């Protein structure tokens, strides 16, 4: 049996169950004075479709290069025209038959030439901080070894192989390997050398690894310091210095520092330090803090903390898995600016530079190992690597490298074994290894609800209801009494919650109230921080984001990648603006009589000395009063009542009733910080004096009659239809009832529970809410006042093939100045379809106007959108925006931009202005129709058609988080019902 | 309360529950010598969007016409650019709130000027044979009345209103009315005056109505004749004459004719007749036949008959509901040419000219009333007009007019109350009325399974299994013993079965065998005769059919309209070719030794004297023998063994074994008939001498080896992939396994039963059968014979995210002339997905070739396609066709064109020819890919890409009728399994 296949040897290596070979022991990423040369820059690159046709020519030596072109390094090579991105959620892009790999497997050959000076001898190494997913490395033709673990560091000794002067480094990178089976994160598949490549010397009498142990005794205030140092795995002599604390001690010994200032996300105190031996010195930043679990609470420095967190993937719209440092610093400052205090590195270790920034700015970090086997769930977890003993060594290695690299950073308060990888013996081995190596950080893993091998109980997307049961410690018991006992003593954290995809997330406040009420609840991490949008440039310079499927992939999960609080360029979504308010660290309850406000300090450690408390009274015209009030600092977890100047209460008392006015109290930064300038807003509260009920016009104008038209003051009606065609000279091309909106991403998902497995969008489509039809029943003019008349138009709205409907009556009235419009809705028949009760998106009206709108003004909530279960961040005030800025640039267009709680509005159409008033309504204005919005898959598919689509809603439905997790909560649902609402219009030129 | 709405009076009339007003009594359509003038021609026409804007100007008088243009009459006015067609299946296109109508309701004003000569006085009438759906008629400004019942005749007296000379006739037609609620047939909605408009004089002493009663005593052979005649509802004096029978008798008296030749679809004997009084004479055609039910059988003239039927809608691709007479005669001849003997006028009376043609050519007709309320089912039948007493008069009227018009035609053997209209008191009133008026024809209605008010038990799409239970009279009992007793004594008919949508129908033979075995089974009517395709002409002159949705309708049911045995232009689909064979009236079983054949006469009345029995022996070269054999006529329902000339058996006996040869016996017409010429084929049978097993080549050629290629005789392989790239100079761009085909219309429907409600196409999509991926495992050359070698390529086929797969091994061998190819398939893992066992469409191979193919030849079954549960009409022989004629022009492209039972094949590519041989396989050749075929929604979306896609299948799955009714029967399913098949190839230039 002759064997004639090509590349069988390269494939066997890619199919290996083992960790990479030929590498130095795993250690910490350390700032050293040892000489170093970054090989980052312009490399040469060649791509083959698979191993069997990957040329075995002499390319590794660098001479006679055939078929190479320039490429930057680090890089995600699909970001530069070589192949294309492919995004899948749970599903693998290849056949599930481990350890085998497909035949279509991009192979990337990388090569660079560099100069090695004398200072890199006799000893040196090469360091690779990230290769996705399988790398083989040669130096001057000699093989160093292989890399496994795509976001993990590898180091190769080049002593006696690195030559003085010019050297040639070659790296072969395969996209898919056996390791892909354990790297099934929901994100873009992006092969490449995507992190630093560095040459580092290792002088004699140096330092290879360091392990900081900096604890805090919260009773005495002492610091407990012990800095370990080793060479070749052996503890060595070395001296530690921290100038600020008047300390010089030996490595390996534990000392009590009489008084330290503890480290926390709120106060990230960092003492500079150096560990030095004869040949090498290491620069450290040390944060004193101790982590402990007691009374079923997660405590730092003796206090239960509340995690205000997000899940952070690493992604950049033009460079993929390469995130420039300027972008890292930016987004982390942006996080702090929105009151975030915690980060989960979903689902792999980040760039090693991330850790120091986290220590400095202040975040509680859950550092997570690179491991996820989600794609094995659909087959009942059969062949899951997490329980296959042949994978033990490879998975322990992943955890080892994860722990060693970042074990010195005070910001890491939990080690996480991975994400959605089931349960198995290998996961238990990873946990046992970590607990032995570093018992100073509790262990996290959500995949095993029994929680046998962890220290905190973690779940994702648990309902508000179950969260409250857990907060009270009365969730259902595990069958094993011993394991149930353990878990009931564990604090609870939501590693992912309030899925922030598209319009939403809804129901954040409900979670937060539980967090504040129940100590056992640690808090939660929003999924997720950013949208993984990829910029696509088109003809005429139009720029938009692409998502799953837009790059010609055979298997994908669509727009699930754009599920973030900010877009790929870090521009806030409305959800982040709401999130900031929900998690605000201070609560300000302004008194109704404007005499003062209650101030609760929600922080865990800091008092209120960093904040300046300011007040301002705003009214119709401008601002009437304002200033700053001094507050004796308030301790954490306590409250006080702050008096306001009597002048404020006097304004309120002498306010002619019916005049609108808003008192706003804010807590801003008194001075610059590392993450924001002075005056940055942190918390706020308001008290509103509402405008009185709008005076309904006197019906003293009669109805003129003609053959095909009616007129009632500034309004013109069509006799045939009964609907306005003009108001004050403004063409009304249509007016009608609305019960539907263009489905959100959440409306496109299932609400599990109940016998109805259809998404809300499908329920609506089956019911006909998107294609309503109106029948005219009657037109009638009725006696008004002193000659005038009202005009009642009676209609019935329904849909083809349906028997249910609603009766809508429009009653118009006018005095010549302002048009009054009453609308009555009455449901007719039983609103059931395919055996389930139909629900409504809204109860409102759609005005279609023939003119374009330039500007929208309103008194209500703003500046940004607000729906019944969102809008926490929208405050009471006066707002005005150009039309285009009323919209929201979601990647898949969908319902958005409604302004709930509006009392008045004003649209500028050319030279005229249309004013709407009435009891609280929601306001939306768009230059396109609802059907155009529902059809559009990307922003370019939206086109203005010269009209103005105006929406005035009396009732609205919530948005929820049904795309992943709970749907709209009961209190925000909208069942069919009768309704009645009044409204006044006016046009002025 | 002033009332200001427009058109409220016209709308109230459209909402009327009552029949049309002001019309003459319902009567028969009669050929009379009274003067007549057809007003058909070029009319003037105007369209308004609704009643409220329909002008009330002076248009009815004909002077100062504003906005009218020319339009033909009769017409379906959406067929001429006024609006557009809209097709819905079950669902109404308007809100379901009877009797109300929508505001978007096209109003069509029609007008013509004509001359009335002296012979139209003093009495005359105007006759309208069809107006959809509500007409108001004026003559010279004077209102005559209104029409209700869209396919029913109305007559209006114009005495004292018709003026001598020039007259002006005006008709206002509304598309939607209260009557639309009872005209919910599955078809295009097409308003208009779509049938004849005729002026007819009514001289004094004339004849208004006639009622023929022509029975047959099958014991004596006597005819029982009684011709009734009436004027103004009163029986009158009149004399009846039938020359051929030597008869002159008075109307109203019953006589025994000593000897008549009975009428039947097989022998449609018609005696000419005339009923005459002083002023008028009527021409009649009389067929003597008596209908009776006894021993739970449906009998004509004392014999149980077998219905070979189709459901006939009226439709024309360019004129809509207007079917020219030349097209009627054509399609009915086409029906007879395919052995059909029965017609159901689904679901309304046809054009009155249809009846005479049915009497002449010979069909058993189920004449069905215009009534269907299907759209009320989705709401639990609430508000169903069939049980609403306010609709009684309007529904009795529909049945009255239905019965009166056609009561004289022997071809009508059943009256049908309507279709899918539920159960209700009005349906019972329609039945009571019919039984009293005409007790000579049993009553049919499927909507009430209890069968309380009918004479035959009717069902639609009952499984073969339930049909067999009913054939034995052991179906489950009704709860009411008295009704169960009645129904068990009733014969059973399938008014709709073997849904003929797209590829199919499958499972026809199984039904037919039950029809022949069980007397209680009357037979069945295929759904349906024609596709309702509408021709759409595009730039460059390309012509294709449109279906539901292609005309911009808001609500539609897609391609369900193209569900016919022939296309809109009456070109046969493969299903009709199979249907003809299944229902063939004679069975011919040719003996294996070629000594003779068994002949069963399946007819009910006629013997075999009309047929000439002919034989022919065909072989490789040409024909070897042939002739005609004389058969003593065989009586109905008996059989005989016909000897063939000894010369035929001698050829078979002296045939060198392994040589293929086919003996075919045919029954053709001995002489011309009214529906076909002499030599037309009616029945056939065959005996085949198969070719011997193909000799596998001697493996005496070795494997040449190169860096990137292997070669084994005329074959070139790629070392990387292991797959052919050449055979004899022909580029092979790809070769691989197939388990999937582009879903048929049947595959897009649900198979109710079992916990899996997904259509087969969705099951396949979820499982990944459409996106298979192959991994190379090994390549190996093995010792052959006298130096030669075999080449085994080992592969594993699967799909992304799936663990199941198949192992496919290709073993090649050659002697230099012919390539031998063995293929072994072994399933690997459990083929389950989303909790249900995956099924396969096929087990085969796809050859993709770089050259185009001009011609395809094969020995097997043809000329037309054949799948496991179809192809009855495909016979054994030798066939050759240009590539384009191997395809099938279904309106929605889908899997089709496979040739099952193939033993050899030959493709001509330019100058060369590729030959395939082996054990029985299925052959398909296309100029495009399977994905292009699945994506295409219409024919133009198919584009040849310069390649040749060749499919060789070892196993195939059935097609069934799951689009509506049973899916693939158990024995034709294809579960995943191991398989093995051999095959030889050869290229000759
Ligand atoms: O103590 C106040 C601060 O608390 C931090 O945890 C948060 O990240 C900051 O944005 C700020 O709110
Ligand atoms: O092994 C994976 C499973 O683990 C269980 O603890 C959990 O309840 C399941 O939902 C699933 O995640
Ligand atoms: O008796 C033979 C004939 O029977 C008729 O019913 C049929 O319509 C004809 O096509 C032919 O088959
Ligand atoms: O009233 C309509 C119903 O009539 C019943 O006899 C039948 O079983 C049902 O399927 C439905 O057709």
């Amino acid at each position: 049996g002759r064997s004639l296949e090509l590349g069988a040897a390269d494939i066997q290596d890619l199919e290996s169950f083992e960790a990479g070979r030929g590498a130095l022991p795993a250690r910490a990423y350390l700032q050293s004075d040892a000489p170093r040369l970054s090989l980052n820059g312009e490399w040469q690159f060649r791509l083959s479709p698979g191993s069997r046709v990957a040329p075995d020519d002499g390319w590794q030596l660098g001479e006679a290069l055939n078929g190479f072109e320039s490429l930057p390094v680090p890089s995600s090579w699909p970001m530069h025209g070589h192949g294309a991105p492919a995004y899948t959620n749970v599903q693998f892009p290849f056949a599930v038959e481990p350890p085998h790999v497909p035949e279509a497997n991009p192979i990337g050959d990388h090569l660079v030439v560099f100069e090695a000076g004398p200072e890199f001898f006799p000893h040196a190494l090469l360091r690779f901080d990230g290769i996705e997913s399988a790398g083989t490395v040669w130096l001057n033709g000699v093989e160093l070894g292989t890399t496994r673990g795509s976001r993990l560091a590898h180091e190769f000794d080049v002593s006696g192989i690195l030559e003085q002067g010019e050297n040639t480094l070659a790296v072969r990178v395969a996209q898919f390997s056996a390791a892909s089976y354990v790297e099934d994160q929901a994100m873009w598949w992006l092969p490449g050398i995507f992190r630093d490549v560095t040459l580092q010397a290792r002088p004699a009498a140096g330092i290879d690894d360091v392990f900081v142990h900096a604890g805090y005794d919260h009773i005495t205030g002492e610091g407990i310091l012990k800095v370990e140092a080793s060479r070749g795995g052996q503890a060595i002599d070395a001296v530690v210095r921290v100038p600020e604390l008047a300390l010089e001690l030996a490595a390996g010994t534990e000392v009590r520092v009489p008084a330290v200032e503890p480290w926390s996300a709120e106060v990230p105190k960092l003492y500079e330090a150096a560990v030095s031996a004869a040949g090498e010195s290491v620069a450290l930043q040390i944060g004193f803090r101790s982590i402990a679990i007691e009374d079923a609470q997660f405590k730092v420095n003796g206090r239960r903390i509340l995690l205000r967190g997000v899940n952070r993937h690493e992604h950049h719209p033009r460079l993929g898995r390469v995130v420039p440092r300027d972008v890292v610093e930016a987004e982390l400052r942006l996080m702090k600016q929105h009151n975030i205090n915690a980060i989960r590195t979903s689902h792999y270790p980040p760039h090693p530079q991330f850790l120091a920034l986290a220590d400095q700015l202040g975040f509680y970090v859950v550092l997570e190992c690179d491991l996820e086997t989600h794609g094995f769930e659909s087959a009942g977890w059969a062949q899951n690597p997490s329980d296959d003993p042949q994978w033990e060594d490879a998975l322990v290695d992943r955890m080892r490298r994860t722990v060693e690299r970042d074990k010195n950073h005070a910001s890491v308060v939990m080690w996480s074994l991975g994400n959605e990888a089931g349960t198995g013996r290998n996961l238990a081995a990873m946990s046992r290894w970590t607990k032995d190596r570093d018992p100073s950080r509790p262990i996290h893993y959500e995949g095993d609800w029994s929680s046998e091998h962890v220290d905190v109980y973690s779940r994702m997307y648990a309902s508000q209801a179950e969260t409250a049961l857990i907060g009270q410690g009365i969730e259902p018991a595990l069958n094993d009494a011993a394991l149930d006992a353990r878990r009931r003593a564990m604090p609870f954290v939501l590693c992912e919650y309030v899925h922030a995809m598209g319009n939403g997330p809804g129901g954040m406040s409900e979670y937060q109230a539980l967090f504040e009420k129940y100590p056992r609840l640690m808090g939660g991490f929003v999924w997720e921080w950013l949208e993984h949008g990829i910029t696509v440039s088109t003809a005429d310079g139009v720029d938009h984001y692409g998502y799953g499927g837009d790059f010609g992939e055979e298997v994908h999960d669509g727009n699930f990648v754009t599920d973030g609080l900010v877009d790929a360029d870090r521009r806030p979504r409305p959800g982040l603006l709401d999130f900031k308010k929900v998690i605000e660290p201070l609560r300000i309850d302004v008194a109704r009589d404007w005499t003062g406000f209650t101030l609760r300090n929600g922080q865990d450690f800091a008092d209120t000395s960093a904040f300046s408390f300011r007040y301002e009274v705003e009214a119709d015209g401008g601002a009437l009063d304002g200033g700053t009030v001094d507050v004796a600092p308030v301790a954490p977890q306590s409250e006080t009542v702050v008096e306001l100047p009597g002048s404020v209460a006097a304004l309120a008392a002498g306010l002619s009733d019916g005049r609108p006015a808003v008192l706003t109290v804010r807590a801003v930064l008194g001075a610059d910080s590392a993450w924001a300038d002075a005056g940055h807003e942190v918390a706020w509260g308001q008290s509103v004096r509402e405008p009185g009920a709008p005076v309904p016009p006197a019906p003293v104008e009669p109805v003129q009659v003609q053959d095909s038209e009616l007129t009632l003051g500034p309004v013109v009606f069509s006799r045939a239809t009964g609907m306005p065609t003009s108001i004050g000279g403004v063409p009304v091309e249509k007016l009608g009832l609305t019960l539907w909106w263009a489905p959100t991403d959440n409306d496109l998902g299932r609400e599990w529970g109940g016998a109805d497995e259809r998404p809300l969008a499908t329920q609506w489509k089956d019911a006909g809410l998107n294609r309503l039809h109106t029948r005219l029943l009657g037109i009638s003019a009725n006696p008004g006042q002193d000659g005038g008349e009202t005009l009642t138009v009676r209609t019935r709205v329904s849909a083809a093939d349906k028997q249910y409907g609603v009766l809508v009556d429009y009653t118009w009235s006018t005095d010549g100045e302002t048009v009054g419009l009453r609308t009555q809705v009455r449901r007719d028949g039983t609103w059931v379809n395919r055996g389930f009760e139909v629900e409504w998106a809204r109860i409102g009206l759609e005005f279609v106007l023939g003119e374009e709108t330039e500007l929208v003004s309103w008194f209500g909530q703003g500046p940004h959108q607000s729906y019944p279960d969102t809008g926490q961040g929208a405050r009471a005030g006066w707002f005005s925006l150009p039309l285009a800025k009323m919209d929201v640039e979601y990647v898949r267009p969908q319902e958005c931009g409604a302004r709930s709680g509006s009392r008045s509005a004003a649209l500028q159409l050319g030279g005229r202005t249309l004013e709407i008033c009435g009891d609280p309504f929601a306001l939306t204005v768009r230059p396109y129709s609802q059907d155009v919005l529902d059809a559009a898959a990307h922003r370019p598919d939206l086109k203005a058609d010269g009209r103005t689509y105006l929406y005035v809603d009396h009732a609205l439905r919530g948005v929820g988080t049904a795309a992943c997790g709970p749907g709209v909560l009961e209190q925000y649902r909208l069942k069919p019902r009768d309704a009645d609402f009044i409204l006044t219009l006016k046009v002025r030129s």
